[PDB]
DNA sequence: GCCG
DNA sequence: CAGTACG
DNA sequence: CGGCCGCTACTG
């Protein structure tokens, strides 16, 4: 499509993202994301401003990768960058905790193992270090779904549990286990963390947890490692949550994503006086200059995905839709 | 970074 | 709270 | 000028 922009640009919007400058790589992340998706290359400055997500300053660069080959740009990028970036893909530790890092000297994960101070997530998270940078053929993610599922339903098969993420939205391969777990009747599903989690520990199903807020009853998701039996196994992310039926709809839409889907759909609801969450969709909030929610609306009914994009304004969309 |  | 994380 | 998703959910 335009990849020889598009790599190029990548690389300069993942420099900014690991150095913390959020906004500015979020700039690049809606650039390159309309790049790839335009039907035919770009070959003109005005026939790139004339794109959204694109402007004067990209459109600049976007001529030199075609002109001049190459982006000057890419030759003053710090040194520092794949070291951050290496240390950032650590579970738990973001750009703040991979620049403390660095401005200690560190440059490698040997460096980080054997003299940095980890936090118990970063240790789980560099033991796996290269598992949780691959992805998994959606096949077994259907087994880890089902296990769950099945050790869910073992002691309630009213529990209704579904695999959401890239698998909802049909992908080959997920990068994690996204596991949406409600109950029907709206009650049934409190206080179950404990019961599922240690059951799935009794099996050995699970090897670490990272997030999982087990001393209250009120836990709503569980983060965390598990490994199919058998050989050739390789430790995978799991992520549940268990949510009251009357939020289904928004957990479900929430859960299934993707993630830009998600931040887009809630930027729209917001132009509308409304406000978007994985808990509930509701109308005439109350927002301050800044446009923080500070006085509540009233929640809408929203049994179904359906009726969300509904009361949006929006032309309903498969989760194969949502693949932003 | 782009957009209103 | 700041940091990091989920989609 | 200033928002860019969520009054999102844990961790320590
Ligand atoms: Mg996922
Ligand atoms: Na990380
Ligand atoms: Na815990």
């Amino acid at each position: 499509h335009n990849l020889h922009i598009t790599e190029k640009l990548e690389v300069l919007a993942k420099a900014y993202s690991v150095q913390g400058d959020k906004w500015r790589a979020l700039g690049y992340a809606k650039a390159i994301n309309a790049l790839k998706s335009f039907h035919k290359p770009v070959t003109s400055y005005q026939e790139a401003c004339s794109i959204p997500g694109i402007g004067k300053r990209m459109a600049e660069k976007i001529i030199e990768i075609l002109e001049s080959g190459h982006l000057r740009k890419l030759d003053h990028i710090s040194e520092s960058v794949p070291v951050l970036e290496l240390f950032s893909n650590i579970w738990g530790a973001g750009t703040k905790t991979a620049q403390m890092w660095y401005q200690q000297g560190f440059r490698s994960l040997e460096d980080i193992r054997s003299q940095a101070s980890l936090t118990t997530q970063q240790a789980i998270g560099l033991k796996h270090y290269s598992d949780f940078l691959e992805r998994m053929p959606r096949e077994e993610a259907t087994e880890i779904e089902q296990t769950v599922q099945k050790a869910a339903q073992a002691f309630n098969s009213g529990l209704l549990c579904v695999a959401c993420g890239s698998y909802r939205r049909g992908k080959a391969t997920c990068g994690d286990v996204d596991v949406l777990i409600t109950h029907p009747d709206g009650r049934s599903h409190r206080g179950i963390f404990s019961r599922l989690l240690d059951s799935l520990r009794q099996e050995g199903f699970l090897t670490d947890d990272l997030v999982s807020q087990e001393e209250n009853g009120q836990q709503q998701k569980y983060l965390g490692v598990c490994r199919l039996p058998g050989p050739g196994r390789r430790h995978r992310r799991l992520d549940i949550i268990v949510v009251p039926y009357s939020e289904f709809a928004c957990a479900l839409l929430y859960f299934t994503g993707s993630a830009h889907f998600n931040r887009s759909m809630r930027a729209l609801a917001k132009t509308k006086g409304m406000s978007l969450s994985e808990h509930a969709l509701s109308t005439a909030v109350v927002r301050n200059t800044h446009g923080c929610k500070v006085g509540p609306g009233r929640v809408l009914p929203t049994p179904t995905e359906k009726d969300v994009f509904r009361l949006l304004g929006l032309p309903y969309r498969e989760p194969a839709e949502r693949d932003w």
